[PDB]
């Protein structure tokens, strides 16, 4: 694992940043395969060292105001701690079936998952959610993020995908998780 090949280093690291921060967008195609198809996130967590947890933030430069809403809906997910319950249906409802067309549609997804409407609305307007929306926006700009998907380790190292083996699809996935596993151990 060398700098400039499998990963890179930021000329300005981010203090207080999560151990493993991922950036995605329910609108991005790459992001769809990054998880729904390839399942890169899960593979990473399978090789993640003890005590090390991952964090995923939704970006808002895609999909217009609806994206600005998905980012807030993503904050509700983290607030109530139901990330693993809404991720899949949101990815499908937006890109696959194409049912999710507004905040009203998103609300229905959370309800169908198990969250109550009043519980959703209360959270939707809570300060914890507000802190998260700004926290996510703050984090994105902090790493001078240009596009998604993208993963960062210890707020200093950025994952470099195309700088890794991409012949066999089943290998690229493992190599990525390993680089993360290696950078987390630093």
């Amino acid at each position: 694992y060398e700098d400039g090949k499998q990963y890179t280093t930021l000329e300005k690291p981010v203090a207080g940043a999560p151990q493993v921060l991922e950036f995605f967008s329910f609108f991005c195609p790459h992001c769809y395969q990054f998880e729904e198809v390839l399942h890169i996130s899960d593979n990473v967590k399978k090789k993640l060292p003890e005590g090390v947890k991952m964090t995923k933030y939704h970006v808002n430069f895609m999909g217009g105001d609806l994206g600005k809403d998905l980012t807030q809906a993503w904050a509700v997910a983290m607030a109530l701690g139901v990330e693993d319950k809404v991720t899949v249906p949101l990815f499908e409802g937006v890109q696959k079936t194409q049912t999710i067309r507004s905040a009203s549609d998103i609300r229905d997804v959370f309800i169908n998952a198990g969250i109550k409407g009043e519980e959703y609305d209360a959270a939707w307007n809570s300060f914890v959610v507000k802190s998260l929306v700004a926290q996510q926006e703050k984090a994105a700009a902090d790493v001078q993020l240009r596009g998604v998907p993208a993963m960062f380790v210890n707020g200093k190292y950025q994952l470099n995908p195309q700088g890794m083996d991409t012949s066999n699809m089943d290998v690229f996935v493992q190599q990525y998780a390993d680089t993360v596993k290696y950078l987390s151990e630093k």
